[PDB]
């Protein structure tokens, strides 16, 4: 009307500039009050008119229009005024927390932690067991969340926690939160009385019953911790839940003091304890795995009396078995020598024993040199206590080794020189001796030593052969053939064979032979004959062929001439 | 209050000896045999591989050679007699002893009259302490 | 006078008891003082009326008298007092040592050892060369006397001490004092350098010089000793002496070390060396006496193929010329077989061979049967060195004997039959 424009720039910049077909007008929007060309900042909810906003509704002013707002839970519809819907539906409307619900009320909504919960509906700040089952309340980087306890504990892998870990210093103040035990550390929470200075701590925490069934929610138990002669002495109370998987979570918050720790058990993961040395039994009874030794080792005096030793090149060792320390009440074992340098470990080879090295030198780990004449030798003394103090007896172990001054050395690699030999070939010519004798009894005693005899044909003629030399026992006497000559020359037509072809003549049944190849002495008998014409004298000659017993046989089996 | 108890554990060092094909002794043999000819040299060192006492010298008591592995037999080739080299024979040769623990004797090859093919050495050795004897051999000469 | 006794029991046992006709006087002797009756002890050079002692002579007391004694040197004289008189005129105021000379003097007599002894005239212990001529200072018993060395000194018999002899092992440590050389082991002290392992010691001692005239005095020599290849490199000092019977005697002191000892050369009292083998031919020249082969064996190849052998009934044997292995520088010879058990010795035959024997068996001494159908062979092997190793050249003789197996044999004794 009367704010027509000639251009947009009598316009202001509150007020809605249309161009149409280039003609400028100028209409200020509800919120501004005036004319149109120049309209200032005045409410719509009073100017001259008014609006239409319902009787409860609110009119508020907006930045180029008027908004008509209800108490919040009621909103302005058209031709209705405040009507009823909810707040909570609209992500408009709502933006509690994400642990809050939203809760629609006359005038407002409210955002409303859920039970158990201690907030205002912005944080959510939950106690210990205010969550429902299942969840626990626990820290999510600056809130309080209902977590489960499986997905929100801490692990711990602390090696020393172990109740025969004896050594050390600790203090469990730190712990809070749930935690886990996984490793080394153990299974489970230790149930039973722990004996003193063990889990290396003071005075050892263990679980006062029995973890629940797998996949229980969260469960308070109570918790004791041994000191002096008293176990259990003061009662806490620990809370414990199962999770799928065979394990367990705890509550370790800080104890009362700083030398209070919680124990566990061995975890034992095998039916068998392998792990523990072959010569400390494996017990494997159900609910009960340890190992411990047979009745051998369950006795004082001797175990004070047992030891071992061992001379080496370069060193020395001295050993005693680490389950008759314990027997004798020495469960941890302190050795050490004259020099407080060289410290008692573990052998690392065989694990019953314990043992500690000194080198074989005069100065270094304390160790002397006792020399004479014979041989050197190196002395040293051991040291035993429980602890290190000593209170009752102090044992000293007085050893030595022997080393000998002299010893044998023998040059493994022998040796095959190489000479020039020369060989030069030498031969000669020997001969054996070979002899007769005429005995005069048939068992054949006197041989004759005349040049000649006499005798006459009935007589009978024992005649026998013998070696002078050469008597080999297996070299055997055979007759290849006998004859009679008249004459001492051999080569004569006129023989009388005797023996012929290694057996006796036949003809004769005088004509026998005792022995012939058995040994070194043949004999033949026979008695006397004379050769026909004019010969007077009658010689004996023989040809005989010595045989081996190792090859031939050398009996004339002679089955007989005839047959 | 102590308790003495005693105890005694009988030990023994390690010794041995490498034969050498260098006049500077470099490379030990490891074949269990070896074949030489008369005209080579025969160069032969020992050592301690443990116990190597500054303090402690090592000392050719006697070394002898044998046919046999057998230590006792009668034939015995003295090379080293009464800590002194022996005569007869100027390839006979020893750089150190009592020096320090390497003892090195030098000699050319030999070979045992009669069926031995095979010859052996053997050595006794007295590890002598250098805080009271001299331990110096000072052989002004096994002749005179 | 106031002491007249009773009896002879109011005489002490310091006073002399006289009975005279059954009346016992006691008067007590000088040396004790007193009325009579009773006298103890006491010096009579102290009694009423002094005593009777020359100035000199010291007033000494005596069991039963009071005697003077002068500076020994002079004896009392009565009425002249200490005169002069030699104590080694008498047996009884000189008692000096046997070799040891007497001198009275003035006060005392003194015992002196004579020229060259070093004592006090009680224990005169010589040195050597501090006696006189023909005597030489010996130990006998316990103490030390001039003795004449041809008397007093030991023999030695060592066969060992030849210096051919080659083998064994010795030391002269124990060897003090004089010794003598007679049998076989030689007539004198070698004179010559001698080579190196002989003696049966390393290294072999001989006298530097030559010995002196018969019955000349001990007179001291120059000793050398041979080692590596200096000879007398070090030169000692002995001292040696002849003695009548045409020998001589040594002072033989332990050497300075453990392989040194003395030699002697062959005694050779035969002037033709018949000992010497008929094929060492022997050289009697004038001073030289020893024996050696002829040209034949002076020569070293066909020496090496020189030999000989024996095949006996029960036992084979193999020698070799000794004169041979003499020249091929084989001075001692060592022969060894395939068994070590068996070992060369000396022919005793004939000594010129040196040889080995083997029974005829299988099994001792090494060796073997070879065995074909015409006749068994045995075959062994000798081995041949110069010492105990060797280092040049290893010979082994290879010998065998052939023993037929077939032979013929003749009963020696005729027969004689009788035939009606
Ligand atoms: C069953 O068993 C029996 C018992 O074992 C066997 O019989 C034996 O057989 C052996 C093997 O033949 C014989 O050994 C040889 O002996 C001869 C000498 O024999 C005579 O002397 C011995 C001892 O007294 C006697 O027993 C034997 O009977 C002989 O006696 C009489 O000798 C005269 C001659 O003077 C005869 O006329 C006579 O008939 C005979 N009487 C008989 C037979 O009753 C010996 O000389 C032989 O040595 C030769 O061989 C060696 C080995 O090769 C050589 O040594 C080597 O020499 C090399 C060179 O120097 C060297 O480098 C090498 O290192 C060296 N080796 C060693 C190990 O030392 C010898 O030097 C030598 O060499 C041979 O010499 C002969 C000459 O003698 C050469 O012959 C000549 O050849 C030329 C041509 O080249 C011409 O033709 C000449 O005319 C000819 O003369 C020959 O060539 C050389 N060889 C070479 C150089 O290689 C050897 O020791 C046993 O004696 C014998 N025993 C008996 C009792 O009979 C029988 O055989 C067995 N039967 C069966 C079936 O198995
Ligand atoms: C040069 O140097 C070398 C090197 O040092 C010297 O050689 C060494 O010498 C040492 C001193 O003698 C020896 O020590 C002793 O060793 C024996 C055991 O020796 C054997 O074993 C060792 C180790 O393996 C080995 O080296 C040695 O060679 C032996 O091996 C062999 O053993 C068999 C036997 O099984 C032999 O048959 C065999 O021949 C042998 N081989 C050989 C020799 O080559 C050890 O038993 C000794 O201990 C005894 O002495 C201790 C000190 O007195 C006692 O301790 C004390 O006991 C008291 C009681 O309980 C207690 O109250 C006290 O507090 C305690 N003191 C301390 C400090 O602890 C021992 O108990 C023990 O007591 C003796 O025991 C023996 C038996 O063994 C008794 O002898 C018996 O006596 C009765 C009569 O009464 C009958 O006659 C029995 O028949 C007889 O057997 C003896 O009486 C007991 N004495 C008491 C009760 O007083 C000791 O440790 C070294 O081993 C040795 N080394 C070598 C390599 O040889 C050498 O000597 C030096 N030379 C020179 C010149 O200086
Ligand atoms: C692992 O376990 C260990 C051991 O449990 C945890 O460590 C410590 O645990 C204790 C015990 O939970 C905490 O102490 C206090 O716990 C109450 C619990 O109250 C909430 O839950 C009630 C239901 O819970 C039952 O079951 C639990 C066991 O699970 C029992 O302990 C309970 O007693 C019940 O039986 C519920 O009923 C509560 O609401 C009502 O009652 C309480 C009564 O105290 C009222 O306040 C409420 O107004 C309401 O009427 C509640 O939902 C907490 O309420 C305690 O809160 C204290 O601290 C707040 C801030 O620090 C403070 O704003 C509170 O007002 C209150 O402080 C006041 O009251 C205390 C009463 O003891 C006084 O101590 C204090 O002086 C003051 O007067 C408190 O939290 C330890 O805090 C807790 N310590 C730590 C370090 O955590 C460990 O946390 C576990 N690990 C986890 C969860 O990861
Ligand atoms: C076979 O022969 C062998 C080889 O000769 C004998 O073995 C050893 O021989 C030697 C040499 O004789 C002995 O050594 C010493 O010898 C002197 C000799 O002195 C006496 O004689 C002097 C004259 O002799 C001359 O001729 C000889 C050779 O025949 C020479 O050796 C001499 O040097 C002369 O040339 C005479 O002059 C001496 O008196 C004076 O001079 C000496 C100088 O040394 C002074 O002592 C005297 O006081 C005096 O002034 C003397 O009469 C000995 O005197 C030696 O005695 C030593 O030992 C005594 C005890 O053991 C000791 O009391 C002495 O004091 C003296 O020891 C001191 O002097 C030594 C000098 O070298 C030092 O060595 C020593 O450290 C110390 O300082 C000594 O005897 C060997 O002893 C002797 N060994 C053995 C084992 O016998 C062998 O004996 C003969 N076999 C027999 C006789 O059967
Ligand atoms: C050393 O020995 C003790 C026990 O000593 C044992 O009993 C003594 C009275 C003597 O007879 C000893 O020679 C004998 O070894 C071990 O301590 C433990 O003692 C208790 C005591 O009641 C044992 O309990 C018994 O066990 C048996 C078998 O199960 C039951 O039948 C009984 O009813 C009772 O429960 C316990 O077994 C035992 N522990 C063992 C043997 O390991 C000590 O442990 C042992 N030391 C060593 C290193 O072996
Ligand atoms: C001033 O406020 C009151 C409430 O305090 C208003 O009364 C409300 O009026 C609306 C509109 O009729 C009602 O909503 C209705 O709800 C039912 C049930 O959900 C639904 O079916 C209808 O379609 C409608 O949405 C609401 O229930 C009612 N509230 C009460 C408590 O009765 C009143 O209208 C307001 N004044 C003005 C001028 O708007
Ligand atoms: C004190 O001692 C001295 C000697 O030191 C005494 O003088 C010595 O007197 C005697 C006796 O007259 C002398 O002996 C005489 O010797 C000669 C020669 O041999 C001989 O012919 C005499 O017959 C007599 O034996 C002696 O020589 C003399 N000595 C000296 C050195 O003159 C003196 O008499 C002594 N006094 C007393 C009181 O004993
Ligand atoms: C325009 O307003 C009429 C009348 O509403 C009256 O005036 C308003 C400013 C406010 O004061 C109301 O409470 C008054 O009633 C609306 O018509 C409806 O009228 C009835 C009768 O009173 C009333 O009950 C309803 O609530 C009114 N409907 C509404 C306010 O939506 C008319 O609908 C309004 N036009 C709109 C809002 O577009
Ligand atoms: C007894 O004594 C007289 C006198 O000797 C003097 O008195 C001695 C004890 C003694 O001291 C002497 O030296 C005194 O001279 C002996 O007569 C000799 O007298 C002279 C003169 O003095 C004197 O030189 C002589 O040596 C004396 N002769 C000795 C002492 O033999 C008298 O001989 C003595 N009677 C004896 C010894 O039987």
């Amino acid at each position: 009307d009367t704010s027509e424009a000639r251009w947009c720039s009598e316009c202001h910049s509150n007020a809605t500039c249309t161009e149409d077909e280039a003609v400028t007008t100028c209409t200020c929007q509800e919120g501004f009050t005036g004319d149109g060309l120049t309209c200032v900042d005045l409410d719509e909810c009073a100017i001259p008119g008014a609006h239409n906003c319902s009787a409860n509704s609110s009119c508020v002013n907006t930045p180029g229009s008027f908004s008509c707002v209800c108490p919040e839970g009621f909103r302005l519809s058209p031709g209705l005024g405040c009507t009823d819907v909810d707040e909570c539906a609209e992500p408009g409307l709502s933006h509690c927390h994400a642990l809050a619900t939203c809760v629609n009320v006359v005038g407002s909504y409210l955002c409303v932690c859920p039970a158990g919960y201690r907030g205002d509906g912005w944080h959510c700040e939950c106690s210990p067991g205010s969550c429902g089952p299942g969840l626990d309340c626990v820290p999510e980087g600056d809130a309080l969340v209902c977590a489960d306890p499986c997905q929100a504990h801490r692990t711990l892998d602390e090696y020393w926690r172990s109740t025969e870990y004896g050594e050390g210093y600790a203090c469990d103040t730190d712990l809070r939160g749930w935690y886990r035990f996984v490793g080394q550390g153990g299974a489970r929470m230790a149930e039973t009385c722990v004996p003193v200075l063990r889990c290396n701590t003071a005075a050892p925490m263990w679980l006062n019953g029995t973890h629940p069934s797998s996949d229980e929610g969260i469960v308070s138990r109570k918790a004791c911790a041994h000191w002096s002669g008293h176990c259990c002495l003061w009662d806490a109370s620990v809370q414990v839940k199962a999770c799928a998987g065979g394990y367990y979570v705890y509550n370790l918050t800080a104890p009362p003091e700083c030398h209070l720790a919680y124990c566990t058990d061995p975890s034992s993961v095998e039916g068998t304890c392998e792990e523990c040395s072959i010569d400390e039994d494996c017990k494997s009874n159900n609910g009960r795995w340890h190992c411990q030794c047979k009745q051998d080792f369950n006795i004082t005096d001797i175990s004070l009396l047992e030891h071992r030793l061992e001379c080496g090149a370069n060193d020395m060792k001295v050993s005693l078995g680490k389950c008759q320390l314990k027997s004798l009440g020495f469960d941890k074992v302190f050795m050490y020598l004259s020099d407080s340098r060289c410290s008692g470990f573990n052998d690392r080879d065989n694990r019953d024993w314990v043992s500690v090295v000194t080198p074989a030198r005069d100065g270094p780990c304390g160790t002397v040199l006792t020399r004479n004449e014979t041989h050197a030798t190196y002395s040293n003394t051991l040291y035993l206590a429980d602890e290190i103090i000593i209170r009752d007896l102090n044992i000293k172990i007085n050893f030595a080794c022997s080393y000998p001054l002299d010893m044998k050395v023998s040059l493994k690699t022998a040796l095959q020189p190489m000479v020039s030999a020369l060989n030069i070939r030498v031969g000669g010519t020997g001969m054996f001796t070979v002899r007769m004798a005429l005995f005069q009894t048939p068992s054949y005693t006197q041989p004759y030593q005349g040049s000649s005899v006499t005798l006459s044909t009935e007589a009978f003629l024992y005649v026998g052969t013998m070696l002078d030399g050469g008597d080999l026992s297996r070299f055997a006497l055979l007759m290849t053939n006998c004859y009679a000559t008249p004459s001492s020359n051999a080569t004569d037509p006129l023989k009388y064979f005797i023996i012929q072809d290694r057996c006796p003549h036949t003809r004769d049944s005088t004509i026998q032979v005792v022995e012939n190849g058995e040994s070194s002495q043949g004999r033949f008998s026979v008695q006397m004959f004379r050769f026909a014409g004019n010969y007077d004298l009658v010689y004996l000659h023989c040809e005989v062929y010595l045989c081996d017993t190792m090859n031939e046989k050398c009996k004339p089996t002679c089955s007989g001439t005839r047959f």
